[PDB]
């Protein structure tokens, strides 16, 4: 295309086919840039979704493994395994697409258009150096005259070379631009039809079951679910309201009798004399058996029921009883004058 | 899974039956974060690859819209259209995992999980209360008797409530599990299936074909190329051997003749006696006229030829020369004793 035995005389209608060619490379490595950088976030987008599939497969797989206080299980596997086989066919298409698509736009990008810039460069220097060595020599008169001339001459062949080197990229350019663009292309294409068809591969119709299967099962588990809040806000509503009248310790005495035929008493007590500060903790009747047990902390034993009585008294609280069938034990406190009949009566019962 | 009607008493047990959910929730939230971010991941990657394939096919359509100073175009269309196609479903993918798999996911993890930590919160506060309400009615003695009492129907009325909707919601949990886990994991599979469906659809064997066609043109056209570039590496060396001999102003006198029978001279010339500064330009012979032409610009007349004679001298620099025919013209000046002959020479053979 640029005319390598037209270097030497450099004529202006030469320097202006030069432009022409200049101009062409400007746009093209316009144009190519742009590609570039749109297929440079293909690539990065694709791999980063083969990532993602992957750890999604992987966490698939650890469910087994977490520390959970059956279907399931078995199901997290199928499509552990099915979400497996997919990530491969991302992984496979990353691969190819950086080895059949940004390698070579990359070079292209990278080598290529930079060499006609490092070129343009240079034959620009080494052009203007005899531009001012053509002067000096111009204003000689009638050895300085041989320094002079011999600028001329490395000069001159600087530019002739530079030039030259220069012209051969700008041809070559023009079958690399071609490449440069459909090689890429065809990569890429090759690249995802064989990724489509290996994907399908694994989309068989026995999964299309399993997954419908499913479908059905999980809107059986929301149907389940719907209704079992369904009976709860119930539940709530009916013990909100039968609980009201319940939430202060001494409830209406005509409504609420102290029952004292209990062989059985259950509640929270307040236990033993000594500020320096008291204990509360749930109690319950068992076997002849009283027990006792912490706010959360899984229901010791504390005292045997086969005694005789129980004396009550204080130390300036209210509502508190003893046991001593054993030896004695430490000073109860209930938080009711119902509460307490029911200790002593119900302990009595317990014979 | 949780009893409600046994949120009243607040028994130990059942508040360890409490810390079991709770443990199992921490871990579910846990496991299921991770599930989020990983599909997290997924989505963005899909919908950022589904914007860089459609920018490409953007941008190849605009090729015959570049400003480029045949094949190739309808070519770049069919890919265009090609990847066009593509980029569609990746565009309905994207959607799809959008609304069948990211939100309800993301439901999960903003809504569901979060009610639990806010109504823990709210129970964990409810229960404290209560707490400090009872020690308070404790150490009554033997009205302040009255607001001590109302705290505890206050701070128990509110515990009971706020345990019992806290216990609807993990028990509650335990059916959403199972569906804030099934439901986007099927959503994705479907998506998934119709993707490769769709995708296939359009990548068929008159397709490969159109691809392993180019495929040869390119190989075809890496052959022109290199081809090329062997002839002119040779031209380079062949001319860079023949030239150095000429790249000096005044040639070997012996071996380059001063050739004075030419009807046609051209070179760069220094014109007009006037610094204050000369002006460098091609020239050339042209059916007896003698063009000029600067650096870059593309060609006009100076002179015509069809003169007498033409003197000589100088204004201190060497190898000028004058014409006259018309009226006459600038003072030209050449860079050799040959090229001033020639010069000379030429144009009074140009009669």
């Amino acid at each position: 295309k640029l005319p390598i035995e037209e270097t030497l005389e450099d004529s202006p209608q030469t320097r202006s086919l030069l432009g022409v060619f200049e101009e062409d490379a400007t746009a093209i490595s316009n144009y190519m840039n742009q590609l570039y950088q749109a297929m440079h976030r293909i690539y990065d987008a694709q791999n980063e979704l083969s990532a993602a599939t992957h750890l999604t497969s992987k966490l698939l797989k650890e469910y087994e493994k977490q520390r959970f206080p059956e279907v399931m299980s078995s199901t997290l596997q199928q499509f552990s395994k099915v979400i497996d086989e997919l990530s491969s066919c991302h992984a496979v298409l990353s691969t190819q697409l950086a080895d059949a698509m940004m390698f070579p736009i990359t070079q292209f990008k990278e080598r290529d258009l930079k060499e006609i810039l490092t070129l343009k460069e240079v034959f620009q220097i080494a052009s203007n150096d005899h531009d001012a060595a053509i002067n000096r020599y111009s204003r000689l008169s009638k050895k300085v005259k041989y320094e002079v001339t011999e600028d001329v001459y490395t000069s001159r062949k600087k530019q002739h070379q530079t030039m030259m080197h220069y012209f051969c990229a700008l041809n070559t350019l023009q079958y690399k631009k071609k490449i440069a663009l459909l090689e890429p292309l065809l990569g890429y294409m090759q690249a995802q039809i064989s990724f489509f068809k290996m994907g399908s591969e694994n989309l068989n119709e026995q999964l299309e079951e399993f997954l419908a299967n499913i479908g059905t099962s999980v809107q059986n588990v929301r149907r389940e679910m719907d209704s079992d809040i369904e009976t709860m806000q119930q539940t709530i509503e009916d013990l909100e309201v039968a609980s009201d009248p319940l939430y202060v310790p001494d409830p209406d005495p005509t409504d609420f009798p102290v029952n004292r035929n209990l062989t059985r008493k259950a509640g929270y007590l307040n236990a033993r004399n000594k500020t320096g500060t008291w204990d509360r903790q749930f109690y319950f009747t068992q076997g002849g058996n009283l027990m006792s047990q912490a706010r959360g902390d899984v229901a010791m034993d504390i005292d045997n029921c086969s005694v005789m009585a129980v004396d009550c008294e204080d130390r300036r609280y209210c509502f508190q009883i003893t046991s001593f069938d054993g030896k004695k034990s430490s000073i109860l406190q209930a938080e009711s004058k119902k509460d307490h009949e029911e200790w002593i009566c119900t302990i009595n019962n317990i014979s």
